[PDB]
């Protein structure tokens, strides 16, 4: 849900992140566990998405970055 | 190392599970944090594993699961 996106883009921050960086990974483990409580595949799949999203933000290949593209319309599509 | 991906998957079985649950929990990520202390792709392709383990256990569409693996090889791939 919207809910469940917020509390996966909070912990995509908090990785991106890394104290401050450790309150804020210690906030995005509540709310994966407040998401928490098929579902673990979206989850990991919204991991894998905030992962990559991270990478880019450090780094600022194309085939790589069209191979994520698709593998998010799938799981868009089911 | 294997110790590592041991301890990686107790913390996947005891998310799973779950106070009790809470304890469960932080004894997971004490487990994840011994195991801790490219490599980061392996650890990303192990992690799958933990998360097929995981689902295995609370079940006691295919297409998208499928689809979802052929996203984590390609991360793993680049």
């Amino acid at each position: 849900y919207i809910y469940l996106g917020g509390a996966i883009l909070a912990e995509v921050i908090g990785t991106t992140l890394m104290v401050g960086t450790i309150i804020c990974y210690c906030a995005s483990f509540w709310l994966l566990a407040q998401t928490l409580a098929i579902a673990y595949a979206i989850w990991s799949g919204v991991g894998i998405v905030l992962i990559s999203l991270l990478s880019w933000g450090f780094f600022g290949a194309i085939i790589g970055m069209m191979l994520i593209c698709a593998g998010v319309l799938i799981i868009n599509l089911l």
